Protein backbone atom coordinates (compact mmCIF):
# COMPACT_ATOMS: atom_id res chain seq x y z
CA UNK A 1 0.00 0.00 0.00
CA UNK A 2 1.11 3.58 -0.69
CA UNK A 3 -1.30 6.11 0.16
CA UNK A 4 -4.93 5.25 -0.74
CA UNK A 5 -3.92 2.50 -2.95
CA UNK A 6 -3.54 -0.83 -2.53
CA UNK A 7 -1.37 -3.66 -5.00
CA UNK A 8 -1.71 -7.07 -4.76
CA UNK A 9 0.16 -9.54 -7.10
CA UNK A 10 -1.44 -12.45 -8.70
CA UNK A 11 -0.02 -15.88 -8.40
CA UNK A 12 -0.56 -17.39 -11.83
CA UNK A 13 0.71 -15.77 -15.63
CA UNK A 14 -1.99 -14.19 -17.49
CA UNK A 15 -2.25 -12.15 -20.80
CA UNK A 16 -3.55 -8.52 -20.68
CA UNK A 17 -6.71 -9.31 -21.15
CA UNK A 18 -7.57 -11.74 -18.66
CA UNK A 19 -5.20 -9.67 -15.97
CA UNK A 20 -7.88 -7.05 -16.69
CA UNK A 21 -10.68 -9.03 -16.41
CA UNK A 22 -8.95 -10.29 -13.10
CA UNK A 23 -8.26 -6.50 -11.49
CA UNK A 24 -11.81 -5.61 -12.93
CA UNK A 25 -13.78 -8.31 -11.02
CA UNK A 26 -12.60 -7.17 -7.87
CA UNK A 27 -13.21 -3.60 -9.19
CA UNK A 28 -9.92 -2.34 -9.08
CA UNK A 29 -7.39 -1.97 -12.51
CA UNK A 30 -4.17 -3.17 -13.28
CA UNK A 31 -1.20 -1.28 -11.59
CA UNK A 32 0.06 1.91 -12.60
CA UNK A 33 2.46 3.51 -10.84
CA UNK A 34 2.47 7.35 -10.96
CA UNK A 35 5.77 7.70 -8.97
CA UNK A 36 9.25 5.99 -7.76
CA UNK A 37 7.33 5.22 -4.80
CA UNK A 38 4.68 3.31 -6.14
CA UNK A 39 6.74 1.59 -8.34
CA UNK A 40 8.91 0.17 -5.52
CA UNK A 41 5.75 -0.82 -3.30
CA UNK A 42 4.23 -2.77 -6.94
CA UNK A 43 7.80 -4.22 -7.73
CA UNK A 44 7.77 -5.59 -4.47
CA UNK A 45 4.03 -7.70 -4.00
CA UNK A 46 5.45 -8.73 -7.53
CA UNK A 47 8.34 -11.87 -6.96
CA UNK A 48 8.16 -12.16 -11.20
CA UNK A 49 7.94 -9.70 -14.04
CA UNK A 50 4.40 -8.29 -14.28
CA UNK A 51 1.74 -6.48 -16.47
CA UNK A 52 1.56 -2.84 -15.29
CA UNK A 53 -1.30 -0.98 -16.71
CA UNK A 54 -0.32 1.28 -19.26
CA UNK A 55 -0.03 0.74 -23.30
CA UNK A 56 0.24 2.33 -26.33
CA UNK A 57 -2.47 0.33 -28.02
CA UNK A 58 -4.41 3.64 -29.10
CA UNK A 59 -1.29 5.25 -30.81
CA UNK A 60 2.22 4.02 -30.91
CA UNK A 61 4.60 5.35 -28.35
CA UNK A 62 1.69 7.28 -26.61
CA UNK A 63 1.68 5.67 -22.92
CA UNK A 64 -1.37 5.73 -21.29
CA UNK A 65 -3.00 3.80 -18.20
CA UNK A 66 -6.10 1.73 -19.07
CA UNK A 67 -8.49 4.81 -18.35
CA UNK A 68 -7.01 6.67 -21.51
CA UNK A 69 -5.07 9.15 -19.19
CA UNK A 70 -1.60 9.64 -20.56
CA UNK A 71 1.39 8.55 -18.10
CA UNK A 72 3.45 10.95 -17.11
CA UNK A 73 6.35 9.31 -14.70
CA UNK A 74 7.95 6.35 -16.47
CA UNK A 75 10.92 4.17 -15.69
CA UNK A 76 11.87 2.55 -19.12
CA UNK A 77 14.60 0.22 -19.03
CA UNK A 78 17.71 1.21 -20.88
CA UNK A 79 16.94 0.65 -24.54
CA UNK A 80 12.93 0.70 -24.08
CA UNK A 81 10.32 1.36 -24.98
CA UNK A 82 11.60 -0.54 -28.32
CA UNK A 83 8.39 -2.20 -29.96
CA UNK A 84 10.10 -5.06 -31.07
CA UNK A 85 9.06 -7.98 -33.48
CA UNK A 86 5.62 -7.73 -35.30
CA UNK A 87 5.32 -5.43 -32.12
CA UNK A 88 4.99 -4.61 -28.63
CA UNK A 89 2.11 -2.73 -26.52
CA UNK A 90 1.76 -3.63 -23.25
CA UNK A 91 4.29 -3.17 -20.26
CA UNK A 92 5.66 -4.83 -17.97
CA UNK A 93 7.73 -4.54 -14.80
CA UNK A 94 11.14 -5.77 -14.52
CA UNK A 95 12.30 -7.60 -11.06
CA UNK A 96 14.53 -4.50 -11.29
CA UNK A 97 11.77 -2.40 -11.50
CA UNK A 98 12.48 -0.89 -14.71
CA UNK A 99 9.69 -1.47 -17.17
CA UNK A 100 9.66 -2.59 -20.69
CA UNK A 101 7.55 -3.28 -23.61
CA UNK A 102 6.19 -6.44 -24.50
CA UNK A 103 3.26 -8.09 -26.61
CA UNK A 104 -0.03 -7.46 -24.52
CA UNK A 105 -0.65 -11.50 -25.92
CA UNK A 106 2.47 -12.90 -24.02
CA UNK A 107 1.83 -14.19 -20.34
CA UNK A 108 3.33 -12.70 -17.46
CA UNK A 109 1.81 -12.16 -13.73
CA UNK A 110 -0.34 -9.03 -12.73
CA UNK A 111 -0.17 -6.31 -10.23
CA UNK A 112 -3.85 -4.94 -9.30
CA UNK A 113 -4.22 -1.71 -8.33
CA UNK A 114 -7.58 -0.88 -5.36
CA UNK A 115 -8.27 2.36 -3.91
CA UNK B 1 -4.96 -3.77 8.75
CA UNK B 2 -7.79 -5.82 6.62
CA UNK B 3 -8.97 -4.24 3.21
CA UNK B 4 -12.40 -5.47 1.51
CA UNK B 5 -13.28 -5.66 -1.98
CA UNK B 6 -16.48 -7.05 -3.57
CA UNK B 7 -16.68 -9.11 -6.80
CA UNK B 8 -19.27 -7.74 -9.41
CA UNK B 9 -20.24 -11.75 -10.76
CA UNK B 10 -22.07 -13.99 -8.59
CA UNK B 11 -20.17 -17.98 -8.37
CA UNK B 12 -20.42 -20.53 -6.30
CA UNK B 13 -18.00 -20.66 -3.04
CA UNK B 14 -15.46 -23.10 -5.18
CA UNK B 15 -15.01 -20.46 -7.45
CA UNK B 16 -15.00 -17.15 -5.15
CA UNK B 17 -12.09 -19.21 -3.09
CA UNK B 18 -10.19 -19.33 -6.01
CA UNK B 19 -10.81 -15.62 -7.28
CA UNK B 20 -9.58 -14.27 -4.03
CA UNK B 21 -6.83 -16.42 -3.50
CA UNK B 22 -5.96 -15.53 -7.37
CA UNK B 23 -4.62 -12.18 -6.13
CA UNK B 24 -3.24 -13.86 -2.60
CA UNK B 25 -6.87 -12.96 -0.13
CA UNK B 26 -9.07 -15.23 1.10
CA UNK B 27 -13.24 -15.02 1.14
CA UNK B 28 -13.90 -12.30 3.73
CA UNK B 29 -14.74 -13.19 7.32
CA UNK B 30 -15.29 -10.61 9.59
CA UNK B 31 -14.17 -11.18 12.85
CA UNK B 32 -16.56 -8.43 14.75
CA UNK B 33 -19.05 -5.96 14.11
CA UNK B 34 -16.72 -3.49 12.46
CA UNK B 35 -15.74 -5.99 10.15
CA UNK B 36 -18.99 -6.91 9.25
CA UNK B 37 -20.53 -3.14 9.13
CA UNK B 38 -17.04 -2.91 6.57
CA UNK B 39 -18.02 -5.62 4.89
CA UNK B 40 -21.28 -4.21 4.00
CA UNK B 41 -19.92 -1.42 3.04
CA UNK B 42 -18.58 -2.92 0.05
CA UNK B 43 -20.95 -5.97 -0.81
CA UNK B 44 -24.01 -4.26 -2.88
CA UNK B 45 -25.81 -7.54 -2.99
CA UNK B 46 -25.58 -10.95 -0.99
CA UNK B 47 -22.34 -11.95 -1.05
CA UNK B 48 -20.34 -14.69 0.35
CA UNK B 49 -17.87 -14.85 3.52
CA UNK B 50 -15.25 -17.46 4.49
CA UNK B 51 -17.17 -19.38 6.65
CA UNK B 52 -18.52 -23.41 6.39
CA UNK B 53 -19.74 -25.84 8.65
CA UNK B 54 -18.62 -28.56 5.83
CA UNK B 55 -16.48 -30.42 8.51
CA UNK B 56 -18.53 -31.03 10.80
CA UNK B 57 -22.41 -30.02 10.71
CA UNK B 58 -23.54 -26.48 12.71
CA UNK B 59 -19.59 -26.20 14.02
CA UNK B 60 -18.61 -23.19 11.49
CA UNK B 61 -14.91 -22.74 10.69
CA UNK B 62 -13.26 -20.39 8.18
CA UNK B 63 -11.84 -21.62 5.35
CA UNK B 64 -8.51 -22.37 7.20
CA UNK B 65 -10.56 -25.02 9.67
CA UNK B 66 -10.43 -22.17 12.35
CA UNK B 67 -13.73 -22.54 14.24
CA UNK B 68 -15.37 -18.74 14.12
CA UNK B 69 -16.52 -16.54 17.32
CA UNK B 70 -18.28 -13.84 16.18
CA UNK B 71 -21.65 -14.82 14.61
CA UNK B 72 -24.21 -12.39 13.29
CA UNK B 73 -27.05 -14.86 11.98
CA UNK B 74 -29.83 -13.72 10.88
CA UNK B 75 -33.30 -14.41 13.07
CA UNK B 76 -34.14 -18.16 11.91
CA UNK B 77 -30.70 -19.14 10.97
CA UNK B 78 -28.68 -20.99 10.71
CA UNK B 79 -31.27 -23.88 9.88
CA UNK B 80 -29.72 -25.83 7.23
CA UNK B 81 -32.58 -26.31 4.89
CA UNK B 82 -32.93 -28.83 2.35
CA UNK B 83 -30.26 -31.28 1.44
CA UNK B 84 -27.79 -29.02 3.52
CA UNK B 85 -26.40 -25.56 3.81
CA UNK B 86 -23.19 -25.11 4.86
CA UNK B 87 -21.74 -22.07 3.42
CA UNK B 88 -22.46 -18.78 4.64
CA UNK B 89 -24.01 -15.46 2.90
CA UNK B 90 -23.83 -12.07 4.36
CA UNK B 91 -27.49 -10.37 3.34
CA UNK B 92 -27.83 -7.14 2.38
CA UNK B 93 -28.88 -6.12 5.99
CA UNK B 94 -25.54 -7.45 7.78
CA UNK B 95 -27.14 -10.42 8.82
CA UNK B 96 -25.82 -13.99 8.23
CA UNK B 97 -28.03 -17.32 6.54
CA UNK B 98 -26.09 -20.85 5.68
CA UNK B 99 -26.89 -21.33 2.10
CA UNK B 100 -25.73 -24.38 -0.18
CA UNK B 101 -22.19 -23.86 -1.34
CA UNK B 102 -22.84 -24.82 -4.81
CA UNK B 103 -25.37 -21.92 -5.17
CA UNK B 104 -23.97 -18.41 -6.84
CA UNK B 105 -23.56 -15.02 -5.02
CA UNK B 106 -21.15 -12.25 -4.88
CA UNK B 107 -17.80 -12.87 -3.42
CA UNK B 108 -16.18 -10.09 -0.63
CA UNK B 109 -12.28 -10.59 -0.78
CA UNK B 110 -10.04 -9.82 2.27
CA UNK B 111 -6.34 -8.64 2.41
CA UNK B 112 -4.36 -7.59 4.96
O1 LIG C 1 16.67 -6.84 -25.49
C1 LIG C 1 15.43 -6.57 -24.85
C2 LIG C 1 14.27 -7.16 -25.62
O2 LIG C 1 14.25 -8.59 -25.35
C3 LIG C 1 13.15 -9.28 -25.96
O3 LIG C 1 13.23 -9.10 -27.33
C4 LIG C 1 11.82 -8.71 -25.46
O4 LIG C 1 11.73 -8.89 -24.06
C5 LIG C 1 11.77 -7.22 -25.78
O5 LIG C 1 10.57 -6.65 -25.26
C6 LIG C 1 12.96 -6.52 -25.15
O6 LIG C 1 12.94 -5.15 -25.48
O1 LIG D 1 -36.72 -18.66 4.98
C1 LIG D 1 -35.30 -18.53 4.96
C2 LIG D 1 -34.67 -19.54 4.03
O2 LIG D 1 -35.01 -19.14 2.68
C3 LIG D 1 -34.48 -20.03 1.68
O3 LIG D 1 -35.00 -21.30 1.92
C4 LIG D 1 -32.95 -20.08 1.77
O4 LIG D 1 -32.41 -18.80 1.50
C5 LIG D 1 -32.54 -20.53 3.17
O5 LIG D 1 -31.13 -20.53 3.28
C6 LIG D 1 -33.14 -19.59 4.20
O6 LIG D 1 -32.81 -20.04 5.50
CA1 LIG E 1 4.17 -0.16 -29.12
CA1 LIG F 1 10.55 -4.12 -25.46
CA1 LIG G 1 -24.86 -26.89 7.55
CA1 LIG H 1 -30.40 -20.98 5.71
CL1 LIG I 1 1.19 -5.89 -28.48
Amino acid sequence: NVGKKYFMSSVRRMPLNRAKALCSELQGTVATPRNAEENRAIQNVAKDVAFLGITDQRTENVFEDLTGNRVRYTNWNEGEPNNVGSGENCVVLLTNGKWNDVPCSDSFLVVCEFS
